[PDB]
């Protein structure tokens, strides 16, 4: 019997902007603790929340200054306690958010190790001395400018491959690794059920830091996830954590070409349960990360294909179609317009609840909740935003339109709106001013309109699930592309000891003919969205409207 993370459905929380209690704009413990029941009538398993610690948010709680505290905006660790209690009252897990390739420049360790060059801190981060006059090499940053930032009180460098703020951690000093173990086990004590970690590819740095090559320059990325030492860290992490808990884990493998994955995933490597991988949400992103570049269904398609290959027989893939850190899933994959947003954030639920592996809906996506109308560049709060600026405005290389009219497209912030409860002052997200502005379209795309309504977007996200659950295939059976070639409607197969379910989904916004393959007929539908009529059992074809889905027994 498989482990029962493969066979759950996980619902992302960005505390942030899920739900506040106090008026103060951002959301907090309090207001996800009151909202437990609507995850589970919408079916959810299991939450995984981005990161709750203490944090001065120069990254919003991914710059930690203190690895056991709760981040004050989101409350107390009596809160937390209280959200754990909650969510075990009603059978559901927690997942959290460990970020431990870097920590905040706040964090006690880090005022220790800048203090002086000889200080017991001093290697829990990467120090190093310019080369000809300048940064130790050309290594640059994610968040702008140089991955390299000099400290006068001693003159060295220290890396950070995100934010200048967040100081790379050093992983090949053992008292660091033995601080993070400790610090794990604190969570895990607790009764966490998973941990989510975050950039879990850089954690191992190249020895002597090289330049990077003119083509590993414009793939920084990837060069980053080649450290030598990052299997070995892995591999200790689970002996001497991972191991005595019965936790899942899961690594946001950014950057990571897609061969290596197995590494990473592999049940009998002893590393890490789950991977998220980037291939197919920056399938149709340049290698500069806010232009975009136009893909088709086929694309789509074969990347996930490929995905699925990679897992092979001992590894787990999830399955996402958004996180906080990219756009919104019916804008970027479907057709956000307001006469298909509906029908195509159906479509892209089909395709999400019958992947094979563990699926991660993102707060908001079961409402069909679209991409923000940026407008100008002040109205984004991201920090990847300001280092486009830095890199690309302040250089000549693009004007503040082109920016602008680019990352409106691209931009994390869009993903970042506050969560859509109802149509009254601000969605009923806060009583104040949120941190971010709300969606002007939240007077027709809220909670309280799509729950009332058999209709909406979140009941079939609800009745998917429900399916999802009943099915078996449908989380742990195999995975077959009826025909990867085709850029019109995506159709699969999936199927466990005997019983094969047959997935179609028209991607185009014209009708079109589906034709099963030869000896496949339809014994039952399941499902379908934007259909007038189920076929007839025995049918070996259909005819699909625009952006219709289904799901039949074969
Ligand atoms: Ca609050």
């Amino acid at each position: 019997g498989a482990p029962w993370w493969k066979s759950a459905v996980f619902y992302q929380v960005y505390p942030r902007s899920f739900k506040d209690t106090n008026g103060d704009g951002i959301g907090d413990f309090k207001g996800l603790t009151e909202k437990l029941d609507y995850l589970k009538g919408l079916g959810i398993d299991a939450i995984w929340i981005n990161p709750h610690y203490a944090s001065p948010n120069t990254d919003n709680g991914y710059d930690i200054s203190d690895y056991r505290e709760v981040m004050k905006e989101y409350g107390t660790m009596e809160d937390f306690d209280r959200l754990m209690a909650e969510l075990k009252k009603r059978g559901m897990r927690l997942m959290v958010d460990v970020v431990i390739n870097h920590s905040s420049d706040q964090h006690e360790w880090f005022k220790s190790s800048r203090a002086s060059k000889d200080n017991p801190y001093r290697d829990y981060y990467f120090w190093r001395d310019g080369k000809d006059g300048h940064e130790p090499n050309n290594y640059p940053s994610f968040f702008g400018g140089s991955a390299w930032e000099k400290d006068p009180v001693t003159g060295q460098y220290y890396l950070h491959y995100l934010g200048r703020q967040q100081p790379d951690l050093n992983w090949d000093t053992p008292k660091l690794r033995e601080e993070l173990y400790a610090m794990l086990r604190f969570w895990l004590d607790k009764g966490v059920s998973g941990m989510r970690f975050d950039t879990v590819a850089t954690y191992s740095k190249t020895p002597g830091f090289p330049d990077l090559t003119p083509e590993q320059m414009k793939n920084f990325a990837e060069a980053y996830t080649q450290g030598p030492n990052l299997h070995r860290y892995l591999q200790e992490m689970h002996e001497k954590v991972f191991d005595h808990y019965d936790a899942v884990t899961a690594g946001e493998i950014f950057g990571a070409p897609l061969n290596q994955v197995p590494l990473f995933i592999d049940s009998r490597r002893k590393e890490l349960d789950m991977a998220f991988t980037f291939d197919l949400i920056r399938y149709d992103r340049a290698l500069d990360r806010w232009h975009t570049i136009p893909r088709t269904l086929a694309d789509f398609r074969q990347t996930i294909d490929k995905v699925d290959a990679i897992a092979g027989e001992y590894g787990w893939n999830t399955f996402f179609l958004g996180n906080h850190d990219n756009p919104r899933a019916v804008s970027h994959f479907g057709d956000d317009r307001p006469q298909w947003r509906e029908a195509s954030a159906k479509a892209l639920a089909t395709v999400t609840l019958t992947q094979r592996g563990t699926p991660f809906i993102f707060q908001g996506d079961e409402l069909g909740m679209t991409n923000y109308p940026f407008k100008t560049l002040q109205d984004f709060d991201d920090i990847e935003v300001k280092g486009f600026f830095q890199d690309y405005v302040e250089t000549g290389k693009a004007t503040a339109e082109e920016l602008l009219t680019n990352v409106a497209l691209t931009s994390r912030d869009n993903a970042r709106t506050p969560f859509q409860w109802d149509d009254s002052a601000n969605a009923g997200f806060t009583t104040g001013k949120p941190w971010l502005k709300v969606n002007p379209n939240y007077t027709e795309i809220n909670a309280a309109r799509e729950i009332g309504d058999p209709k909406s977007v979140y009941s079939f996200y609800r009745n998917l699930i429900s399916i999802r659950h009943e099915t078996p295939a449908l989380s742990t059976g195999s995975y077959r592309d009826i025909d990867p070639s085709n850029a019109d409607v995506y159709a699969y197969t999936r199927s466990q000891d005997g019983e094969t379910y047959l997935v179609v989904v028209n991607f185009k916004a014209e009708p079109r003919s589906f034709t099963l393959p030869d000896g496949m007929h339809i014994a039952e539908t399941l499902i379908e969205s934007s259909s007038p009529a189920a076929p007839a059992a025995g049918a070996a074809s259909l005819e699909l409207q625009p952006w219709q889905s289904g799901i039949y027994k074969v």
